[PDB]
């Protein structure tokens, strides 16, 4: 509430990372590879066990499902909770260059009730001029009982020992709170599409005093996207894809460097976890595509609704198309699959829209950070990474 004190690093003094307010005027690796690798697991707290979750294993998923469902990420107010759909899983965690051995769980050695969570997948990694073999680390969860008992420093451990196993020593993850040191802090922004439902279910906020009538009619969109040549991504594309991802992302200070095995995975549209959308040129050659992510959140405590369908924007190139025509077309064809509510942050040139297309600010932040690597930390709008 008020309750304003000084925290000590812990678990993360102790990491090779950079202390919270260090001035960073360097480049590079932290410390240098581990030539030698601990070989036996971390150990944990007595009446629990080291899993490696096989997803492909239909009642595994279903439990992994389950964990993030009940105790994922949550909103400040705790009206929200990310609600991971199954399949949305099984793409965010099985990319091209994905390993089982990834998939890092932790389970009551009893009953065999899943607590614990921790995942990597490989990523090529582009920090200022050095361009990293790295891996993305996401969906850290611990049961809500098992809070506070130091069990996701296990995990992070754990997970650090696995990946240095394979030769990566490098990794960048993104996190809600602050820990020593973040490169960036991006903002969430949200552009209401559906403001009616937002409104019943408490996520905005009529701005007393405005009716609903004249929100509503705020933010009004079209049904009918307006750029010539935009349609779906498919398979042949792949090429022209990965080329113009490659290029854009050269301006930015972090980004990734895909290949087209990536390409396809990431951006090939698949119904209720990817959409994208291409802008064919007058002729047939590609010129712009953008894309969002489907992920629905639990409202907490609340009677007319239980769930909030959101699209979060993801990459969006544009060369030929200005970038504020193509995203006035992601709103248009968001709203019309029935999403209620836009999300993006504002890395990469996002701040060149947000504000004209009516977007508006939210609460807290999200700290972007690197492990294994010192360098200065650069805005927002240098950011041109996005994590599920
Ligand atoms: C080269 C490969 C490298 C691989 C790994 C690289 C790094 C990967 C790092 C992972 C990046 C994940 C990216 C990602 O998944 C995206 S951010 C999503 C994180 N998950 C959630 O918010 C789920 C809801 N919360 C929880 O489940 C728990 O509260 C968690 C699991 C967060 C901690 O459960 P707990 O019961 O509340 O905590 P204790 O067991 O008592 O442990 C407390 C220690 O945990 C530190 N902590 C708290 N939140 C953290 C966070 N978000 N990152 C890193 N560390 C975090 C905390 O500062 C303290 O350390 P300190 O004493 O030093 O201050
Ligand atoms: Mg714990």
């Amino acid at each position: 509430m008020d309750e304003a004190a000084k925290h000590r690093y812990q678990f993360w003094d102790t990491q090779p990372v950079p202390k919270l307010d260090e001035v960073i005027t360097s480049h590079g690796a932290i410390e240098p590879d581990k030539d030698n690798v601990r070989q036996e697991p971390y150990s944990l707290p007595q009446g629990f066990m080291w899993d490696t979750l096989d997803l492909s294993d239909a009642e595994v998923l279903k439990e992994l499902y389950t964990l993030l469902n009940e105790n994922y990420v949550e909103d400040d107010d705790n009206m929200f909770r990310f609600d991971y759909s199954p399949e949305f899983l099984l793409w965010a965690l099985r990319p091209p260059g994905w390993l089982l051995q990834w998939h890092c769980g932790v389970r009551v050695s009893s009953n065999k009730k899943l607590v614990g969570f921790i995942s990597a997948i490989p990523a090529n990694i582009r920090i200022y001029d050095s361009v990293k073999k790295m891996v993305e680390i996401n969906f850290l969860c611990v049961h809500k009982k098992l809070r506070s008992k130091r069990v996701a420093p296990v995990l992070i451990r754990e997970i650090t020992r696995r990946v240095n196993l394979e030769g990566i020593f490098q990794a960048v993850y993104t996190a809600g709170v602050v820990l020593p040191k973040p490169i960036a802090t991006c903002r969430y922004w949200h552009r209401s599409l559906n403001p009616k439902k937002l409104v019943e279910v408490k996520f905005s906020h009529l701005s007393r005093n405005m009716t609903l009538q004249r929100t509503m009619k705020l933010y009004r969109l079209p049904d009918v996207t307006k750029t010539s040549g935009l349609r779906p991504m498919e398979p042949k594309d792949i090429k022209s894809v990965r080329e113009l991802i490659n290029t854009y992302l050269k301006q930015f200070h972090l980004a990734p460097v895909m290949d087209e095995e990536e390409v396809a995975h990431w951006f090939l549209p698949r119904e209720h976890i990817i959409d994208t959308f291409v802008v064919e040129s007058p002729n047939g050659k590609l010129t712009d595509f953008l894309s969002f992510y489907t992920l629905p959140s639990t409202v907490m405590h609340h009677p007319a609704h239980k769930s909030l369908k959101a699209a979060y924007s993801f990459y969006n190139i544009h060369t030929e198309t200005p970038l504020l025509d193509l995203m006035s077309d992601a709103l248009i064809l968001a709203k019309s699959k029935g999403f209620d509510v836009f999300n993006a942050l504002d890395l990469m040139e996002n701040k060149t829209f947000l504000e004209k297309l009516k977007f508006g600010i939210g609460d807290g932040n999200l700290q972007y950070y690197l492990y294994n690597w010192r360098c200065p930390g650069t805005d927002s709008e240098k950011v041109g990474l996005v994590l599920q």
